[PDB]
């Protein structure tokens, strides 16, 4: 079973992160930000991973340095699980709806780290989360893992729709590029 | 007198409903959102029948999830209370105003779900409620009971008075529809 | 073997039928409608279903009712054939050409029902069938099923290629969400 | 093992080609064009395919002779490899990036030869190899081999990248098509 | 070592304020609002002062009537440490970046007062924070402290990003002009 | 004296990178593309550093990956050569004229990668040199060495006058970010 780990102290922020590659969908996610721990949800749910998340930080100011930090470990996490990557599929590819919205994704486990990402969400805050932290999230775990990733949307009006079907497909795309790819 | 239950627990909401179609007009809602509360009322004192919510759900992610199982309940007890519909008017029709605000509303109960939604929301929140949940809410609503349903804006500027006066006209053409057909 | 069954006899119509989710693709396909036989025959040659259909109606009206009836008993037999749900794919996603047409199709077995439907078809009819009872079939096919699904056209010129590339990619999308998921 | 053969002499140019289509991923690539032979580099490593190709022609016009020649050749050896085509797949799906570009292929074993092509290659030069012989490629491997080929851009800036990621998911659903379906 | 104080008390607010020109960076800011402490701890930071805040006040109502006070106190001190201005710079200049945003600093202590500012920030909330408030605090400092500034954006997205790279480079630039030329 | 080292080799490369960050101005660059070598002299030139390039590789497609792996390299010795980062200036500005061309750059060496691009060179050769390369050339090297970097064109006509003045203003603003800062 392929394992990564990592921990991060910082005056902001204090973080703990867990990712097994070979799980059964088991999710343990307590950030400071109840919303992204219902997203976090989704990744073991659809993409059978295990998933641990511990984070205590600065929420008094805003909720931004506890969200790019969480982003920033995950990348790390998903590196050192992966290792030499030998004999496995390398890409993966999925497009999944919610309702009324549609969105698309493909992605490459290269070693060269690239974000395209087009989006419209059209309202501020879901909850009490952010919207503008959507697109920040999955640039931070670019950074750190090394990845080619586009995300682009088809269809869709109401926002909690939206970004819950996008945390869907990326669920089912990295699924398919870390199994092992028996051969022809 | 034609009364209608329902009871749905998931690993997110907790929900019970009854509806009397021949009633007084009591009311007795006791949901998480208390912006809905005060537009279930309307539906008992315009349209004279009698109402009862109960609910509790996951409302620190947000006010989503709670939002759409109170209407799918409430759309099942309405398929029961109604039977065969034998001797119904079966149609209903009518416009009503508050203030500047004046909305058109008309419905058929014909088995065959379907929603026409056009009305214009300036702002993004009224108190606490999220605006995009009003359409959630109806759309939910006619799903489970299979009517079709049309609604149309004519005028209004303030969102607390084109919401409130939705919920009017829709409580007195659901009542035509409702009652008895004596002959020609 | 998942075997569904429905028989719906009213003042218009009379219709039987019988779907298999795990055949050979054996096709047995008679109803009052000979281009409407040449379409359900490609739903049993690439999905690989048993599909079985014999219909009467009142063609000398139209073939409006014959053509909504044979769906709506379609929905429910899919929906008595899947039953509980527990270890399928769920999800299916596809895109299929016919010389100059191509056409993208995604679904949900999810319990709520939604159709966005996206084609441009050029001529009123094909052979005797008229061409907006296309749109009508898919819709009643999702209203007794209960499923989100998307129908989006690429590029196309003949009317014929248009409507025979939809049921082929709408046929190799079914038949992946219905199957078992060997875990990972 | 299925295994297709082709030599072809005339007044301009010489040309040997053999494919396999249950290979290991060997390349023996020696055309007179290099930047040629790393695109059919990428159909084996890619694909999994034996690919071997020798030509010599008449270069110092232009390499306008030597690119069509080439291309009849690899669609003539891959119709005889074929055969009866008892029990494949027949069609095939894919995307991919590289970096900042995407494309997306699909297409039919069919009998029915068919080309539709959309790309914008910003330059007239990559290296000395001249750009519109891309798409002359493409049209002359359908022509010989009887397929229908659609080729689509998504994104991109970068010519080379362009170009090298259309060979990418070409190579991709090629080897979806051609592996034999294990029934349902 | 140049050190400037200022107290005021009024029926809003009560403010004391204590600026170093000649310091190594310690920053102690407690107000009532939290953003806004954030951002004076990057005028110590990269600006090497020593600043020192308190404040209360009626933010019951809202933050504008503190933010005003505490910007305010800043202009008064800033002119009582500088004096007769014998010997300084005078003049100052930079542009600092905070990942894709970009921001233009220069600025004249001329004992005229005047502010050109130039900023779009697409959000209405950062965290509690008031958006509008930003060009409130720099008009205020301008009045009492007499100089000429000027604010320009270059580039850049997210809201958080921008003040914070508006509060780095204002920081960068004064501490050019009040430093001591040493002569040519 | 700090000074960085690196060494890779592929199946396409060879490369070896030697640079001083204390240095006097000593250049010896042999790659295989002159363009980019008459480029290198001019960081030694004007940023003071000592610059040392060898490489060879596969020229004969084109100079992609010569010009590709060449920019890593120097990102890789850049990041080892400036090791904790304590008592740096760490932010540098500058603006370079060359007869009617003139560019703005500026950087941050913050642990973070992004390059804002925007240049308008209006040939596609200027010798042998393909002109896409320059952006490619510098996006490789902001992803190994972890520097925010912004590039703005303020006029200019020659595409060899553009070039050459890029080079010469990045040199002076990365000489002013690894100066040490002598406190206030
Ligand atoms: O079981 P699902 O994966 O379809 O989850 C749907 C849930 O009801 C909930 O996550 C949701 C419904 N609408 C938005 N979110
Ligand atoms: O008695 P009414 O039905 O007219 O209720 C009006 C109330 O004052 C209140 O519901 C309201 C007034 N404006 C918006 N809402
Ligand atoms: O064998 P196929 O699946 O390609 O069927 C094609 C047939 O010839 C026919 O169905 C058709 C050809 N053009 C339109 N329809
Ligand atoms: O190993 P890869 O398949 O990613 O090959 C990438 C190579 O470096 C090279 O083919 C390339 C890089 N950029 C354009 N071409
Ligand atoms: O050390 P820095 O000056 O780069 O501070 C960056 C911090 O992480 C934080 O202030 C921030 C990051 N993004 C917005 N704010
Ligand atoms: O001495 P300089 O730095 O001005 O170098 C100018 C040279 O003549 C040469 O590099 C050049 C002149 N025009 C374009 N390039
Ligand atoms: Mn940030
Ligand atoms: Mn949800
Ligand atoms: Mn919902
Ligand atoms: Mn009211
Ligand atoms: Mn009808
Ligand atoms: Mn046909
Ligand atoms: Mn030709
Ligand atoms: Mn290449
Ligand atoms: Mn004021
Ligand atoms: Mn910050
Ligand atoms: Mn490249
Ligand atoms: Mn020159």
């Amino acid at each position: 079973a392929r394992i990564g780990e990592m921990k991060r102290v910082t005056k902001e922020t204090n973080v703990s992160v867990k990712i097994n590659l070979d799980g059964t969908g088991v999710a343990d996610n307590s950030s400071g930000i109840p919303f992204l721990d219902h997203m976090l949800d989704q990744l073991a749910s659809h993409g059978l991973f295990d998933v641990h998340v511990k984070a205590t930080g600065d929420t008094h100011i805003d909720d931004h340095h506890t969200n790019e930090d969480v982003a920033l470990a995950i990348g790390t996490a998903l590196l050192q699980a992966l290792g030499d990557r030998k004999g496995i599929n390398r890409f993966g590819n999925f497009s999944a709806p919610l309702d009324e919205a549609l969105v698309h994704v493909s992605l490459d486990l290269s070693g060269r780290p690239h974000l395209g990402y087009d989006l419209n969400i059209p309202t501020q805050r879901v909850g009490k989360y952010d919207t503008q932290l959507v697109e920040h999230f999955f640039q931070s775990l670019v950074n750190t893992s090394g990845m080619t990733l586009h995300i682009r949307q088809f269809s869709g009006t109401n926002s909690h729709h939206i970004i819950e079907a996008t945390f869907k497909a990326f669920a089912r795309a990295l699924r398919q590029a870390t199994e092992y790819d028996t051969r022809r």
